[PDB]
Protein backbone atom coordinates (compact mmCIF):
# COMPACT_ATOMS: atom_id res chain seq x y z
CA UNK A 1 0.00 0.00 0.00
CA UNK A 2 1.06 3.67 -0.39
CA UNK A 3 2.97 4.74 2.51
CA UNK A 4 0.46 7.43 2.04
CA UNK A 5 -2.62 5.38 3.03
CA UNK A 6 -0.31 3.59 5.54
CA UNK A 7 0.35 7.07 7.51
CA UNK A 8 -3.64 7.99 7.11
CA UNK A 9 -4.95 4.81 8.59
CA UNK A 10 -2.44 4.67 11.32
CA UNK A 11 -2.84 8.35 12.13
CA UNK A 12 -6.92 7.51 12.30
CA UNK A 13 -5.89 4.68 14.78
CA UNK A 14 -3.95 6.49 16.99
CA UNK A 15 -6.79 8.84 17.11
CA UNK A 16 -9.98 6.02 17.22
CA UNK A 17 -7.79 4.35 20.56
CA UNK A 18 -7.74 7.46 22.42
CA UNK A 19 -11.07 8.07 22.22
CA UNK A 20 -11.92 4.50 22.95
CA UNK A 21 -9.56 3.97 26.07
CA UNK A 22 -11.58 7.14 27.89
CA UNK A 23 -14.86 7.28 26.15
CA UNK A 24 -17.07 10.67 26.69
CA UNK A 25 -20.29 10.02 28.66
CA UNK A 26 -22.95 12.21 29.64
CA UNK A 27 -22.55 15.31 27.76
CA UNK A 28 -26.24 16.75 27.26
CA UNK A 29 -29.71 15.99 29.08
CA UNK A 30 -32.81 15.30 27.50
CA UNK A 31 -34.30 18.40 28.08
CA UNK A 32 -31.90 20.34 25.89
CA UNK A 33 -34.15 19.43 23.08
CA UNK A 34 -37.52 19.58 21.54
CA UNK A 35 -39.35 16.63 20.12
CA UNK A 36 -39.98 16.91 16.25
CA UNK A 37 -41.30 13.45 15.20
CA UNK A 38 -40.33 9.89 15.77
CA UNK A 39 -38.20 8.87 12.21
CA UNK A 40 -38.49 5.03 13.46
CA UNK A 41 -38.75 2.46 15.81
CA UNK A 42 -38.17 -1.16 16.73
CA UNK A 43 -38.36 -3.57 19.65
CA UNK A 44 -36.39 -1.61 21.66
CA UNK A 45 -35.67 1.99 20.51
CA UNK A 46 -36.66 4.68 18.09
CA UNK A 47 -35.39 6.93 16.51
CA UNK A 48 -36.91 10.58 16.97
CA UNK A 49 -36.26 14.12 15.14
CA UNK A 50 -35.18 16.34 17.38
CA UNK A 51 -34.25 20.32 18.30
CA UNK A 52 -31.62 22.32 20.54
CA UNK A 53 -33.41 24.34 22.19
CA UNK A 54 -30.48 27.05 22.83
CA UNK A 55 -28.72 26.28 18.93
CA UNK A 56 -31.74 25.67 17.01
CA UNK A 57 -29.52 22.60 15.65
CA UNK A 58 -31.83 18.88 14.62
CA UNK A 59 -30.48 16.08 15.54
CA UNK A 60 -31.14 12.44 15.19
CA UNK A 61 -31.92 10.61 18.51
CA UNK A 62 -31.55 7.49 18.93
CA UNK A 63 -33.60 6.25 22.60
CA UNK A 64 -33.17 2.71 23.87
CA UNK A 65 -35.33 1.60 26.67
CA UNK A 66 -32.91 -0.10 29.04
CA UNK A 67 -35.64 -2.57 30.29
CA UNK A 68 -36.23 -4.05 27.01
CA UNK A 69 -32.23 -3.56 26.05
CA UNK A 70 -31.71 -6.36 28.90
CA UNK A 71 -34.62 -8.72 28.59
CA UNK A 72 -33.88 -8.82 24.57
CA UNK A 73 -30.12 -9.22 25.42
CA UNK A 74 -28.50 -6.10 23.96
CA UNK A 75 -26.76 -4.74 26.42
CA UNK A 76 -22.92 -5.64 25.26
CA UNK A 77 -24.38 -4.59 22.08
CA UNK A 78 -25.49 -1.32 22.67
CA UNK A 79 -22.54 -0.61 25.07
CA UNK A 80 -20.74 -1.62 21.53
CA UNK A 81 -22.64 0.91 20.00
CA UNK A 82 -22.03 3.96 21.74
CA UNK A 83 -18.49 3.27 22.63
CA UNK A 84 -17.24 2.54 19.18
CA UNK A 85 -19.87 5.48 17.64
CA UNK A 86 -17.91 8.37 20.23
CA UNK A 87 -14.30 6.85 18.94
CA UNK A 88 -14.54 6.84 15.06
CA UNK A 89 -14.20 10.23 12.71
CA UNK A 90 -14.44 9.56 8.88
CA UNK A 91 -16.40 11.47 6.19
CA UNK A 92 -18.99 8.48 5.98
CA UNK A 93 -19.85 8.08 9.44
CA UNK A 94 -23.02 9.82 10.57
CA UNK A 95 -20.98 11.76 14.17
CA UNK A 96 -22.68 11.24 17.76
CA UNK A 97 -22.55 14.74 18.94
CA UNK A 98 -23.45 13.94 22.46
CA UNK A 99 -25.12 11.02 24.75
CA UNK A 100 -26.51 10.72 28.10
CA UNK A 101 -28.86 8.51 29.86
CA UNK A 102 -31.25 8.15 32.68
CA UNK A 103 -33.69 6.51 34.89
CA UNK A 104 -35.32 4.85 32.15
CA UNK A 105 -33.19 5.20 28.76
CA UNK A 106 -30.20 5.26 26.89
CA UNK A 107 -29.88 8.19 24.04
CA UNK A 108 -27.55 8.55 21.23
CA UNK A 109 -27.87 12.34 19.62
CA UNK A 110 -26.42 12.06 15.76
CA UNK A 111 -26.14 14.27 13.32
CA UNK A 112 -29.81 14.63 11.66
CA UNK A 113 -29.45 13.30 7.61
CA UNK A 114 -32.77 14.65 5.98
CA UNK A 115 -32.64 12.84 2.69
CA UNK A 116 -34.01 9.24 3.97
CA UNK A 117 -32.51 6.13 3.58
CA UNK A 118 -30.73 4.89 0.23
CA UNK A 119 -33.43 2.06 0.64
CA UNK A 120 -36.33 4.58 0.45
CA UNK A 121 -34.70 6.03 -3.01
CA UNK A 122 -33.68 2.79 -4.50
CA UNK A 123 -37.37 1.06 -3.96
CA UNK A 124 -38.46 4.65 -5.46
CA UNK A 125 -36.13 4.50 -8.57
CA UNK A 126 -36.17 0.57 -9.21
CA UNK A 127 -32.45 0.18 -9.89
CA UNK A 128 -29.25 2.21 -9.66
CA UNK A 129 -26.97 2.29 -13.00
CA UNK A 130 -23.40 0.91 -12.36
CA UNK A 131 -22.26 4.25 -11.83
CA UNK A 132 -24.87 5.38 -9.17
CA UNK A 133 -24.33 2.24 -7.80
CA UNK A 134 -20.22 2.07 -8.10
CA UNK A 135 -20.22 5.98 -6.56
CA UNK A 136 -21.86 4.29 -3.12
CA UNK A 137 -20.13 1.27 -3.20
CA UNK A 138 -17.21 2.96 -3.46
CA UNK A 139 -17.91 5.21 -0.03
CA UNK A 140 -18.93 1.65 1.49
CA UNK A 141 -15.01 0.19 0.36
CA UNK A 142 -13.30 3.41 1.96
CA UNK A 143 -15.64 3.31 5.21
CA UNK A 144 -14.64 -0.69 5.91
CA UNK A 145 -11.11 0.03 4.82
CA UNK A 146 -11.01 2.33 7.79
CA UNK A 147 -13.31 0.59 10.04
CA UNK A 148 -11.42 -2.40 9.47
CA UNK A 149 -8.28 -1.39 10.36
CA UNK A 150 -9.58 -0.05 13.69
CA UNK A 151 -10.11 -3.97 14.17
CA UNK A 152 -14.23 -2.93 13.93
CA UNK A 153 -16.77 -5.14 12.23
CA UNK A 154 -19.82 -3.25 10.80
CA UNK A 155 -22.24 -6.07 10.92
CA UNK A 156 -25.41 -4.17 9.96
CA UNK A 157 -24.85 -3.23 6.09
CA UNK A 158 -27.92 -3.20 4.20
CA UNK A 159 -29.78 -0.20 2.20
CA UNK A 160 -31.97 1.22 5.21
CA UNK A 161 -28.84 1.72 7.07
CA UNK A 162 -27.33 4.53 4.67
CA UNK A 163 -28.26 7.90 4.81
CA UNK A 164 -28.04 10.52 1.47
CA UNK A 165 -26.84 13.54 2.81
CA UNK A 166 -26.92 17.15 1.63
CA UNK A 167 -24.42 16.15 -1.01
CA UNK A 168 -25.87 13.08 -2.38
CA UNK A 169 -22.96 11.07 -0.65
CA UNK A 170 -23.58 8.17 2.01
CA UNK A 171 -23.58 8.67 6.02
CA UNK A 172 -23.74 5.23 7.55
CA UNK A 173 -25.85 4.96 10.50
CA UNK A 174 -26.99 2.22 12.69
CA UNK A 175 -23.67 0.81 14.98
CA UNK A 176 -25.74 -1.70 17.11
CA UNK A 177 -24.23 -4.47 15.65
CA UNK A 178 -20.77 -3.08 15.58
CA UNK A 179 -17.64 -4.53 17.44
CA UNK A 180 -14.39 -4.68 17.79
CA UNK A 181 -12.66 -8.00 17.44
CA UNK A 182 -9.43 -8.78 16.61
CA UNK A 183 -9.74 -12.53 15.52
CA UNK A 184 -12.80 -13.71 15.69
CA UNK A 185 -16.72 -13.61 17.32
CA UNK A 186 -19.63 -15.63 17.45
CA UNK A 187 -22.98 -13.78 17.88
CA UNK A 188 -25.81 -14.35 15.24
CA UNK A 189 -26.83 -10.89 14.69
CA UNK A 190 -28.31 -9.00 10.65
CA UNK A 191 -30.94 -9.30 8.19
CA UNK A 192 -31.40 -12.53 6.36
CA UNK A 193 -31.20 -11.42 2.91
CA UNK A 194 -27.55 -10.13 3.98
CA UNK A 195 -25.83 -12.70 5.88
CA UNK A 196 -22.68 -14.43 5.14
CA UNK A 197 -22.79 -18.09 5.26
CA UNK A 198 -20.31 -18.72 7.87
CA UNK A 199 -23.14 -16.21 10.14
CA UNK A 200 -25.72 -19.08 9.04
CA UNK A 201 -23.64 -21.82 9.84
CA UNK A 202 -22.72 -20.61 13.57
CA UNK A 203 -19.04 -20.17 12.88
CA UNK A 204 -16.76 -18.08 13.87
CA UNK A 205 -16.42 -15.43 12.17
CA UNK A 206 -14.52 -12.31 11.28
CA UNK A 207 -14.30 -9.26 8.76
CA UNK A 208 -15.15 -10.87 5.96
CA UNK A 209 -18.78 -10.83 6.53
CA UNK A 210 -18.94 -7.65 5.77
CA UNK A 211 -17.27 -7.93 2.62
CA UNK A 212 -20.28 -10.45 1.75
CA UNK A 213 -22.32 -7.69 2.33
CA UNK A 214 -21.21 -5.23 0.62
CA UNK A 215 -21.44 -7.95 -2.53
CA UNK A 216 -24.98 -8.55 -1.62
CA UNK A 217 -24.92 -4.35 -1.35
CA UNK A 218 -23.97 -3.62 -4.68
CA UNK A 219 -26.22 -6.43 -6.35
CA UNK A 220 -29.18 -5.17 -4.84
CA UNK A 221 -28.69 -1.61 -5.62
CA UNK A 222 -27.73 -2.62 -9.51
CA UNK A 223 -30.35 -5.23 -9.77
CA UNK A 224 -33.04 -3.34 -7.29
CA UNK A 225 -33.59 -6.82 -5.22
CA UNK A 226 -31.08 -8.53 -3.11
CA UNK A 227 -28.88 -11.65 -4.71
CA UNK A 228 -30.70 -14.47 -2.09
CA UNK A 229 -33.98 -13.38 -2.21
CA UNK A 230 -36.87 -15.60 -1.20
CA UNK A 231 -40.34 -15.67 1.00
CA UNK A 232 -39.22 -17.20 4.19
CA UNK A 233 -35.60 -16.57 5.95
CA UNK A 234 -35.34 -20.69 5.75
CA UNK A 235 -34.87 -20.55 2.03
CA UNK A 236 -32.41 -17.51 2.10
CA UNK A 237 -30.31 -19.05 4.28
CA UNK A 238 -30.56 -22.25 2.13
CA UNK A 239 -30.03 -19.96 -1.52
CA UNK A 240 -26.79 -18.08 0.71
CA UNK A 241 -25.11 -21.16 1.59
CA UNK A 242 -25.58 -22.73 -1.70
CA UNK A 243 -22.62 -21.35 -3.52
CA UNK A 244 -24.99 -20.49 -6.75
CA UNK A 245 -26.26 -16.59 -7.43
CA UNK A 246 -27.58 -15.80 -10.60
CA UNK A 247 -27.18 -12.18 -12.43
CA UNK A 248 -29.40 -10.32 -14.55
CA UNK A 249 -28.33 -10.22 -18.27
CA UNK A 250 -28.06 -6.48 -17.90
CA UNK A 251 -24.88 -6.63 -15.29
CA UNK A 252 -21.47 -5.77 -17.09
CA UNK A 253 -19.16 -8.67 -16.89
CA UNK A 254 -17.16 -6.65 -14.53
CA UNK A 255 -19.57 -6.55 -12.24
CA UNK A 256 -20.11 -10.16 -12.26
CA UNK A 257 -17.00 -10.93 -11.90
CA UNK A 258 -16.59 -8.63 -9.07
CA UNK A 259 -19.68 -10.01 -7.28
CA UNK A 260 -18.11 -13.46 -7.70
CA UNK A 261 -15.75 -12.40 -5.53
CA UNK A 262 -17.48 -11.07 -3.15
CA UNK A 263 -20.08 -13.08 -2.72
CA UNK A 264 -17.55 -16.64 -2.50
CA UNK A 265 -18.96 -19.07 0.38
CA UNK A 266 -15.47 -19.58 1.55
CA UNK A 267 -14.56 -17.08 3.52
CA UNK A 268 -10.77 -17.80 2.59
CA UNK A 269 -11.15 -17.16 -1.23
CA UNK A 270 -13.05 -13.87 -0.57
CA UNK A 271 -12.04 -10.23 -1.81
CA UNK A 272 -11.06 -8.47 1.31
CA UNK A 273 -9.99 -11.27 3.12
CA UNK A 274 -7.18 -12.09 0.92
CA UNK A 275 -3.22 -11.29 1.04
CA UNK A 276 -4.17 -8.22 -0.77
CA UNK A 277 -7.24 -7.42 1.09
CA UNK A 278 -8.98 -4.29 0.37
CA UNK A 279 -6.78 -3.64 -2.76
CA UNK A 280 -7.91 -6.64 -4.87
CA UNK A 281 -11.35 -4.47 -4.75
CA UNK A 282 -9.88 -1.15 -4.93
CA UNK A 283 -8.10 -2.49 -7.99
CA UNK A 284 -10.87 -4.65 -9.76
CA UNK A 285 -11.65 -3.34 -13.66
CA UNK A 286 -15.32 -2.38 -11.79
CA UNK A 287 -13.54 -0.05 -9.73
CA UNK A 288 -11.44 1.29 -12.76
CA UNK A 289 -13.31 4.68 -13.18
CA UNK A 290 -13.25 5.25 -9.30
CA UNK A 291 -10.72 8.16 -8.24
CA UNK A 292 -10.60 6.89 -4.83
CA UNK A 293 -9.34 10.30 -3.06
CA UNK A 294 -11.58 12.37 -4.81
CA UNK A 295 -14.32 10.13 -3.48
CA UNK A 296 -12.90 10.54 0.06
CA UNK A 297 -12.28 14.23 -0.04
CA UNK A 298 -15.94 14.41 -1.31
CA UNK A 299 -14.73 16.40 -4.77
CA UNK A 300 -17.31 14.21 -7.23
CA UNK A 301 -20.62 14.87 -7.68
CA UNK A 302 -23.03 12.56 -6.39
CA UNK A 303 -25.56 11.10 -8.71
CA UNK A 304 -28.43 12.41 -7.28
CA UNK A 305 -29.46 15.63 -4.51
CA UNK A 306 -32.23 13.64 -2.59
CA UNK A 307 -35.32 16.50 -2.39
CA UNK A 308 -35.73 18.06 0.76
CA UNK A 309 -36.77 21.69 2.22
CA UNK A 310 -34.22 22.24 5.11
CA UNK A 311 -32.30 20.64 7.86
CA UNK A 312 -35.65 20.24 9.60
CA UNK A 313 -37.73 18.67 6.58
CA UNK A 314 -39.06 14.81 7.33
CA UNK A 315 -41.03 14.54 4.26
CA UNK A 316 -37.74 11.49 3.22
CA UNK A 317 -39.15 9.54 6.42
CA UNK A 318 -42.35 7.51 7.23
CA UNK A 319 -44.99 8.12 9.76
CA UNK A 320 -45.04 6.24 13.04
CA UNK A 321 -47.73 6.65 16.07
CA UNK A 322 -46.12 9.06 18.21
CA UNK A 323 -45.39 7.39 21.63
CA UNK A 324 -44.05 9.31 24.99
CA UNK A 325 -40.30 9.49 26.21
CA UNK A 326 -41.06 8.39 29.77
CA UNK A 327 -38.54 8.76 32.18
CA UNK A 328 -39.44 6.57 35.33
CA UNK A 329 -39.20 7.88 38.82
CA UNK A 330 -37.09 5.16 39.91
CA UNK A 331 -33.51 4.22 38.08
CA UNK A 332 -33.68 0.70 35.77
CA UNK A 333 -30.58 -1.35 35.32
CA UNK A 334 -28.08 1.06 36.40
CA UNK A 335 -25.08 -1.52 36.92
CA UNK A 336 -25.46 -3.13 33.50
CA UNK A 337 -25.05 0.64 31.50
CA UNK A 338 -22.89 2.03 34.47
CA UNK A 339 -20.26 2.64 31.16
CA UNK A 340 -22.52 4.07 29.00
O1 LIG B 1 -29.46 -1.44 15.94
C1 LIG B 1 -29.33 -2.87 15.94
C2 LIG B 1 -29.02 -3.22 14.46
N1 LIG B 1 -29.90 -2.67 13.44
C3 LIG B 1 -31.22 -3.27 13.31
C4 LIG B 1 -32.02 -3.25 14.59
O2 LIG B 1 -31.45 -4.08 15.60
C5 LIG B 1 -30.57 -3.47 16.54
O1 LIG C 1 -21.62 -12.20 25.44
C1 LIG C 1 -22.15 -13.17 24.52
C2 LIG C 1 -21.76 -12.65 23.11
N1 LIG C 1 -22.00 -11.22 22.92
C3 LIG C 1 -23.38 -10.82 22.56
C4 LIG C 1 -24.46 -11.75 23.04
O2 LIG C 1 -24.35 -12.06 24.43
C5 LIG C 1 -23.65 -13.26 24.74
Amino acid sequence: EQESVKEFLAKAKEEFLKKWESPSQNTAQLDHFDRIKTLGTGSFGRVMLVKHKETGNHYAMKILDKQKVVKLKQIEHTLNEKRILQAVNFPFLVKLEFSFKDNSNLYMVMEYVPGGEMFSHLRRIGRFSEPHARFYAAQIVLTFEYLHSLDLIYRDLKPENLLIDQQGYIQVTDFGFAKRVKGRTWTLCGTPEYLAPEIILSKGYNKAVDWWALGVLIYEMAAGYPPFFADQPIQIYEKIVSGKVRFPSHFSSDLKDLLRNLLQVDLTKRFGNLKNGVNDIKNHKWFATTDWIAIYQRKVEAPFIPKFKGPGDTSNFDDYEEEEIRVSINEKCGKEFTEF
